[PDB]
């Protein structure tokens, strides 16, 4: 059935929003997150009008709901629509629960304390009969009361009908903008990954403190290999990531303090063995100062460059 | 097919019930479970009345079927419908076999010690001609004999119709609540994940009752990297958790120890270079006791703080 | 189509039949395999009966396939009829190549050496005007000649018409039970699982026969790294069993005697550097034959507990 | 639409071929592999004949395309066709580009020296009004000019038309056997499995050329501890094989071997603390030449025991 | 409905693009990836033709859109029909959004400084009546302006026309190819594989510059450990790759030389040992520049060699 003619040749106006259900896969290697939904689209239309007598009320196939097809989807959307409903004044609002994989890109330049914004693009199939334009529901827009994103904080959610769209589209559609702003909990974080991460390292520094050979390789070495270990514990917890991101710039820091470690660790040893114990103990007491302070400055420059 | 009208005009009940066959899927990465299970379903309609011959007898599309619809699954319902039945009263039950993916969180805060609620919800497709209300049949609600969600005990499995519904919904309607209620045995845990874990950190203390450096700092860092590895080891047990649970508070504490004991044994090794064997000697005696007091110290407050 | 009425008001039987051909999945960790078999119908009906001329043989969908459906499938099974014949005297049969995914459990009290029961089974969709009844077709089922499950020998292979059925069926019916008993070829688990394993524990026990405390507690601890990093390397082979297993009750064991070995050595220490030489040497003396044989009876009662 | 009857009463021959295109999928955990290509078909039929003009040509559904069904797969075949031709001769031959998992064993006896035989089996639906033979078109089946099977090298492709058959199907029916047989190039194995397996045993034996125990025992286990983490690292490239392989054997031997080199190394490091510093020399000279002796000798035994 | 004929018996061009959108997945293991894209096609047809009055415009399977079809697909395209036009003059274009696996081969010869050719393949199926032929529509074919293969660089999106065709196909036809060579950001590589790579073999370096056993051994084979820990914790970037890579020619280069620093070790401390400290100190003091210098012109000669 086509779509009901403007009465005074003006674009249909449909407003569409999104109550999200559950956003169960947030699959970082994927690039991709899949979310279950309520879509509810809302289209004034001169049809079905409703007399004074058993009102309030239809079909699923009967009446003509507008294609609304998302862009950034793996596959077609599957949908299940649960309630078809029109205004007697004219204004036919139904809702449809459905389950789509949505594809997002995920930086994780500031991992673990990233704020990602997750990106649902909408359009409409067009006639020349009508136009159709795209709006926001205010009111029907919103985040689940549930547990909304688990690990995560709903920073904001918001709709923009964004003006621009790809040079394909031979004609000019106005592509809606659904962005969720989402920040994350990275607390659980810094006693996971970060704590034992640098007390892996200042077990490491604890070396200078020494001054056997045979002690303090072993006390070195022995470190670097608890660091690669716990590097590989961790590295579940990060996504692939084909770039620098933010950890993987303090273990790489990390590695250069264990190669620096080694390096005096050795000089010391060549120091005393050749007859040169003043210079050695020189060397080992500047350095046990001079390695976490490093270390600090080495971190907050870090910081700086990716904050 | 219309659902037949009211005679009186009041609201038609169903009773509806679920009897679990497999719950073979737990993916705690995913946050999800996949059960297969016999729906039921009784709806008292004034339709294929039976005379009192040839009885007790139907058709899988001929008879009106009332929309019951999951809420919390990924995709919709891989339904089959195996028995459909009609009593000559007039009270039509149907039996479906039907697999099911379920979306419900599950909360770790107290693994492996954790007792979790499944989630189940129910809704209808309520038509303006007669509105539809759901109840629950105890004599038909159950659980398998059969293995039953085999490492967990079924606490309990209750029903509720809970009139509170999300608010995209314009109309209200009595969404269904199935909640089972799960433990976990948990004996399994204490020799898989817990007492090696303890173990190791005891032959890391055994240091204190020695007194070569270079003996104890392998005797430690050894020992810290065997902790690294159990933990590779364990992580597959536990999932992904972005949050901090009771295990990965148990794990923090260890690493705080083990970078404690490496700390004591550092002073003391600098003490006895120093030429004050006496000091170290007391700070070793004291350590002896106090690590392992300071350790069931801090696992009571750990766990009086999470339970 | 309406089955056939009896001629005498007699129980329809069927005839029915696996011959499995692969059995490729065994997804422990989903407790589930995936099989792919013929499944073979026998129907005795007094339709499309055959004349002395042109005989031998039909359709896929005008003849009355009864509505053989498995109960413990993941979802519902992906057939695909092969053959349909009918004898002349009134004997169809049919046979269908049919791919199902099996949800069956397997424990694993006794891995490797376990001796398990695969379990299908079978129910019919019965009609009033005519019953159904299932048997088995000795002549027909069987096993494949082919790898027939490779790593596992094919124990039995044996049917049984349970009377028993779950509650929820109002009526009663003769659910039918395919149970396949197979146990598993264990010989290349004692090379790839146990004699490695014990390998390290000697290696481990050996520092006995030694005296210098800076090498006990390294050929110690660093074979307990040893054996978590073989338990590492194992854990792909075993599945996820959330339960005492005997692999994970040996493991346990195996954690035990690491932490005894150390203890002793610590305590040897101690008593030799305490100038009690004497004692230090009776206590080493009697744990290089206590320990083996400790390990030795312990395994016995292992074994026995578990057998 | 009925297969045409034979002018003669001769049964019906049709010539079958199969170019492959892919096998991109090559699960070894799941014992299969992922394969698509063009089937071609050739059927002698006397429809549809063509006229000296506009020749040279159809339908994908108004001509009787014989039903050729695969036994060996895990689903149906998903199939395309692509092309439909009829020679005027009465020759119709038409190619469908077909996707299809093969369910085939791949025995790891020789890995990774291994050369395996993927099988494809060919079955049709014969008639009682025309029987159905099948043939192989020697100038049709091929080979892609393509990657084919990388990292394997395609030995043969021939094909056999078996008589035999499983006994479950009543009649005779001639299964056809495409035999696809591959071996490996096993040129990168040598640099990543096996040459670094043999450096750390090396290193584990140049504790011979030493004396100190606290130096033997040191590069013997830690041996010990890299060749289990080199093993970790390698089984991401060995299955799961539950069957002693033969790179399953090489490591047994080398398992064996460390266990020999820590016996040996304390039983000298006993002697020399025994005051029997002769025999302890003997022993250690010994074996130095012992040990790569019978380690060559073992894998000799060894590879003539596998091939 | 039939192709249009042509007026001049000459062959119909298809003007044919793509505009990609999603790239998401690349799954080395599994040597494919899937994208998503505009597919867009241009046929010049005498129908539909447009009246000027209420011009600019139809419907999804009235109008014959040709068949195109793609090659290297694991399974059919899934496809959605977005917009269908028809220009006025007799120019009908649409534009669909397909979701597609693409099956092509990533060579990773020269990993992670690799360059490779993603390919696409388009086919139609040519009709007698009127001969396809395929042409590339320049202002149409581009890429997307997004994420655009995050982590890769887009060096070129090219078509050509390709004569060649399998030999299946009887007839000839114009496959049509369109390739897109991308290179790869190699620079986070730098830091996360190859740089601690290094680090760690330059720790087991150092152990030239000292001169007690029980040191040099230790700081020589824990490094050896600790390579192998992070070429575990690496070969998650790497794809499984069944063929000499070059970073799998580093990685053998650098076991080589960590056997050959273990056995200068051992010949160091077998000279002091013998009373020949003078040799010792030599070879020690020759291998502290010998052991850079050869690697890096080992590293030189790999580079040349492979690039």
């Amino acid at each position: 059935v086509s779509p009901p003619p403007p009465i005074a040749d003006e674009p249909l106006t449909v407003n569409t929003g999104i109550y999200l259900i559950e956003c169960y896969s947030l699959d970082d290697k994927a690039e991709t997150f899949k979310v279950n939904a309520f879509l509810s689209l809302s289209w004034k239309d001169r049809r079905l009008a409703f007399d004074p007598v058993r009102s309030g009320v239809y079909e699923p196939e009967a009446i003509w709901i507008p294609e609304i097809r998302f862009v950034n989807v793996e596959n077609a959307r599957d949908a299940d629509v649960v309630d078809i409903s029109v205004s007697p004044d004219g204004t036919v609002q139904y809702l449809e629960r459905f389950s789509a994989r949505v594809l997002s890109p995920l930086d994780f330049r500031r991992y673990p304390f990233d704020s990602q914004t997750l990106h649902i693009y909408l359009i409409v199939r067009s006639v020349d009969t009508r136009n159709i334009v795209l709006a926001v529901d205010l009111e029907k827009v919103g985040k689940n009361d549930d547990v909304f994103l688990t690990g995560w904080d709903i920073e904001s959610f918001t709709a923009v009908v964004k003006p621009a769209n790809f040079a394909l589209e031979d004609r000019l559609e106005s592509k809606l903008d659904y962005q969720l702003r989402i920040s994350r909990q990275y607390f659980s974080y810094i006693p996971n990954i970060i704590l034992p991460m640098l007390f892996i390292l200042f077990i490491s520094w604890t070396a200078f403190w020494s001054t056997s050979y045979e002690a303090n390789v072993t006390l070195v070495v022995s470190t670097l290999i608890a660091h690669i270990a716990f590097n590989i514990l961790v590295e579940t917890n990060l996504p692939k990531t084909p770039y620098m991101t933010y950890t993987g710039a303090i273990i790489f820091m990390i590695y250069l303090f264990y190669f620096v470690a080694v390096i005096e660790v050795t000089v010391q040893h060549y120091l005393k063995v050749e007859s040169q114990p003043a210079r050695a103990a020189s060397i080992t007491r500047a350095s046990r100062i001079a390695f976490p302070v490093v270390f600090l400055l080495a971190n907050i420059i870090l910081a700086f460059l990716f904050f």
